[PDB]
Order: structure tokens, then sequence, then C-alpha cells
């Protein structure tokens, strides 16, 4: 029996809209094309002898406005002339001579663990893909990225309003992911230096597996129900010591407990026993607990709540 | 022997200069005005007997550009005329007719756990006092607020230029603080409505433990290193398993190790036995461990090095 969840993007044609190549050089990636501002990751003004140590500071001041050359390859090609330069954290913002007519309604946001969002990955200013990935608790993303990938941008939508939270930055040592927010930062304690970095412990999204659970019994699969329940306060305490994060309920999940009349706190058990092992059973096709689904994910796509 | 170093916040003038009161109704708070514009919490917009549950896109939609006053106090008083409202997040932008004179230089960031910042801590727009804090690892800060100091500010610098990272709008149920960034989300998984909450368990900040002992070597404080190391890879599975956060390093660190001649991993290998007791000695002090001051803090303060 297939569950009705798949990973699911948001449609993509308005990013592809925004969607830039940024060359400084011998170094090119992409950049996100907004009003009068194109964003980028700022090491496209690192030179490939220097990236394990450079400094951004003196490289944006050897940098003028004409040693920036930003065009849009689809849809109506565009070349953009830089008429300012600036530096905010990791990322560029060059000011160009004309706004985007293709703007969507847009703002910047951070996403935390746990949390959805979609991707379009471009190579050279050219959408390539889209797929959707989850925040880890170690802020990094389980992501499909190689070479020029850079700049590719994440982003949420509110309605028709598209919230940017994630430009494509670096793979890890361990083959995930990371980049920064539009605030310039990047996600976790991670440097945009090409050196080995220290990464961070990752852990089970409690939230999101409690959804998964959730969406077990909307398909009719609950053999794992039982009277029985842990409480939030107690499952937070046993999460610290089994690599989950502790749970916070939100009304995305209270509207899953309401549909199928079976509490938080009986699924917070479950997952405790679940967690020993599946002896022999499987839950929606896996024999392992999944937490790459949301309580958006499951209310969307199987009740179409949004 | 007192080390040098004391809680040092910036000097506060360019953002007192910045600081209104925003009054819709009944309720008042704290804004910050820049350019055009001026922030605020969103639950301004909310009757008192509704904060436990607000409609805020309904109160939002209800409210004009004349159901919000906004008064700068400070030095030349002004009454600023509000012509547009939004909601972020968990703030407002109101547009007023008159740019901030005032307005420094300026950026918005979100601060990391374990990262210092300071805070102006206002009642009816006036400036009452100033104080630093550590944002803590489950996103929340040991602050100091009072009913009416929401919308109080929290900022980094570099060079002139103020780094906005925190707008005040909570306090929790064991007496510390939250509140959002500038692009409205809250930090750390919390709701701005009067519900109570999940509060997440702290941890240890090990890379601001690391700086403490070295303020102690460079104070001649010695007496716990040892040739014993632990790695930074083995240190971090020790501190998954004993409330401490994962250690990376940072440039500021390499510099006192550099200063001092002390490697990371001897205080790595120090906090270790350390944390099972100081066997009656004292650090700077102190009989526990410190991680209210950070590389930086220790760097400036005692090495006179920004
Ligand atoms: C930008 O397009 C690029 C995207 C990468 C390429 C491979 N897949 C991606 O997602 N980003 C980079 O090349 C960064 C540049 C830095 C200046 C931020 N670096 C980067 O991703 O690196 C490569 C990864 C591969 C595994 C790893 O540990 N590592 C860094 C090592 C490589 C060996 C020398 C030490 C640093
Ligand atoms: C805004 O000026 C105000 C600042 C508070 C008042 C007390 N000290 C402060 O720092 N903010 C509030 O009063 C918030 C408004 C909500 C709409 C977010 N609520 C609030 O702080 O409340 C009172 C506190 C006192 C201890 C407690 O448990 N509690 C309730 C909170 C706990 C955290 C989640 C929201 C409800």
């Amino acid at each position: 029996h297939h569950s009705g969840l798949v990973k699911m993007s948001h449609p993509s044609g308005d990013v592809e809209a925004c969607m830039v190549q940024v060359t400084c050089g011998s170094m090119t990636l992409n950049g996100l094309w907004l009003d009068n501002t194109v964003w980028c990751p700022r090491h496209v003004m690192c030179p490939a002898d220097q990236l394990s140590d450079p400094n951004y500071d003196a490289l944006l001041i050897s940098m003028t406005n004409h040693s920036f050359s930003v065009q849009k390859h689809i849809g109506a090609p565009a070349n953009l002339r830089v008429v300012g330069h600036a530096m905010q954290g990791t990322l560029l913002k060059l000011t160009v001579d004309v706004a985007n007519p293709s703007t969507p309604a847009y703002t910047f946001t951070t996403v935390k663990p746990g949390a959805a969002f979609s991707v379009l990955a471009c190579y050279n200013g050219r959408p390539t893909g889209t797929f959707t990935v989850v925040m880890r608790p170690n802020y990094t993303i389980k992501g499909s990225f190689l070479c020029g990938s850079c700049g590719s941008v994440g982003y949420t939508k509110e309605g028709s309003v598209i919230n940017f939270c994630y430009m494509h930055q670096m793979e890890l040592a361990n083959g995930t992911h990371t980049g920064s927010a539009f605030d310039g930062t990047m996600y976790g304690a991670f440097m945009d230096k090409q050196v080995h970095q220290v990464q961070l412990t990752d852990k089970y999204c409690s939230v999101n597996v409690v959804a998964w659970l959730y969406a077990a019994i909307l398909n009719g699969c609950a053999w794992f129900v039982k009277p029985n329940r842990t409480s939030v306060v107690s499952f937070n305490e046993w999460a610290l010591a089994n690599q989950f994060t502790e749970f916070v309920g939100t009304q995305s999940v209270d509207m899953l407990a309401v549909k199928t009349g079976v509490a938080i706190e009986q699924l917070l058990y479950a997952i405790q026993q679940l967690y020993t092992g599946f002896q022999g059973k499987q839950i929606l096709g896996s024999t392992m607990l999944e937490d790459e689904f949301t309580p958006e994910d499951v209310n969307m796509q199987i009740m179409g709540v949004v």
C-alpha cells in the first residue's frame, strides 16, 4: 500500500525567472536577481590558489563594478551592468541598473532544523533540477550539488510570496551540503573557506517522525499504536540520551492528532519502542524511522490542508 | 589577581538615536527606526485579553496606518506619521514619512549560540540600560527585561557598522528571554502567543569555556594544564554525552593558543576533568566552568586585539 507521500517541491517557475550567472574573471557561479539587486556567494571573488585562506575584505576592496559580469540566459536574455557592490557576511550584494521585471513577491527568512524547503539547482545561471530537503539538526542538508552549483537557491512559499532561505556554498566531508541565509550568515558553524571543517552530529527530527507515524495511521497502518503514553517532558529527557531532537508541538501536529484520534503522547511512546527495533515489522514500507516528512507535508499531501 | 574580564557592551549612543515608542490602541512597546522604516513586535496589535490565540493576519488587515502612533522621545522629539504597514514573521514593518536622520550604517544578521551581543533595554521608547549576553544553545538569553521592554534591540558591531540581531519578545518560565531576528523569525522554536511553551535543554558553550581557560592561563593561573590532549573529534563525542556544545575552532581561538603556547586539545582534556569537579581549587575565582565570555572578549580585553 502506497502512503501517498512523495518528496514534493514547490513549482519553480517564479524562481527560475530570477536566476543569473555571475562572473568575476576566471570565476563564475549563480546569482539571484531581485529588484535591482543580485545576490551571490562571495567566493566568486577568490582566485583558485587562494580559496584555502582568502582575505575577503581585501578581495572586495580590489574589485570595481566593472569587475563583475551578470547575465540572464533563460527566457529573455539580459546583460546587467553592475553599478554598486557590497559584502554581507558570506554573500555579495551587487546593485544592477535594471530591476528584474519578473521579481516575484518575496521575503528573506531563515529555516530551522527539521523544516523543509525547495531547492533550484543551477549551473552557469541555468536551472537544471529541483528537489526538496529538510534542514538537518546539524545545519546541513542532504542535497545533490556538483561543481558550479554554488549560488543555487532554496525557498519556501507562503501563498504567492516566496521566502528565500538558502543559497548554496559547499559540500562537507560526509557528502552533505550547506549554504548561507540571505543575511549572509552560514547555516551552522561553517566558514566559506576551502579547508576541512569540523562537522557536528546529526539527530532524528522527532516532530517529523511523529508526522510520519500519523501518516501511517492515516493510511490504515496502526499496529504500533498502543494505549500507553509518554509525556512530552519525559520524551524530551529521553531524547537527549538517544540522538533525537526535543519534541515541540505545533498546530500542524495537533490537526493530525484530531483527525486520527491518536494522541501525540501515544506516538512518543511508540517512537521509544520502535527505536529499539521494529521486530520484523514495517511501517509504510520502512524498517526504520523516517524523519524527512514534516507535519505540513502530511497535512497537505494526505488531507489537502494548507 | 583580577583577570581584567568584565561584561563589556558596545557604546549605545548610535542605537539610542534609533529607538521609538510604538502605540496601537491601548497597547504600547518600543520600535527601531531606520531610514523610513520602524520595526516592532507584531503583538502590539493584540488586545491584552487575546494574546493567548491571536489571529495576526486578521489583526493586520483590520488596521490602517492611523492605527499606529510612533514617537521619538530622545533628543529632538517627534511624532512620526505612518504611511504604510506590513508584517514580516513576528515583526511589524511600519513605513513612516520621515527618514531617521541619525540612521547609522547597519545590517541585519542572526547571532549563533555562544556569540555575544549588546542589548539596549528600553521602556516607552526611552533607553534605560545596556548589557551584554551570549546566545544560549537553546536560543534563549539570560537577560533583564520587564513588562514594557518588548522591542528592545540587540546588536553587534563591525567597525562603524551596527549589525542588528535581536528584537525582544518574551520571557520564559525559567526566567530566560527570547526574541526575533529582523527577518521576523523567532530565535528557537518559540511562538509569539501567550501560551506556555516547551523550552529546550541548555548546554555549556564549549568554545567559550575554552576562551575562559585561556584567560586564566594569560592571567598566570595554569594549574589545570597537563601534557594530555583530547582531539576535537573525541571531545565532541564526549560533549554530546555531557551537555556541552560541540567545539568548532576559530581564528580567534587560534590566536589565544599561539599567545599562551597551550594547544586547544590540552584545554579540551582539561574541561573533561574539571567538569567532574575542581577538587576544591579555583579558576579565576570560580569553582565552576564559565561559558559567558567569548574568544573575542579574551583577545580584546586581555590582549588588546580587536
Ligand atoms: C560551489 O559551486 C562549490 C559547490 C560544491 C562543489 C562540490 N559540490 C558542492 O556542493 N563549492 C565549493 O567548491 C566550496 C568552496 C569554498 C571556498 C566554500 N568548497 C567545497 O565545497 O569544498 C569541497 C568539499 C568536498 C569534500 C570536502 O571536505 N570539501 C572541502 C575540502 C576539499 C579538500 C581540501 C580541503 C577542503
Ligand atoms: C513585551 O514587553 C513582554 C516582555 C516580557 C514581559 C515580562 N518580561 C518580559 O521580558 N512580552 C510578553 O509579555 C510576552 C508576550 C507574548 C505575546 C509573546 N509574554 C510573556 O512574556 O508572558 C509572560 C511570561 C512570564 C513567565 C511565563 O511563563 N510567561 C508566559 C510566556 C512564556 C513564553 C511563551 C509565551 C508565554
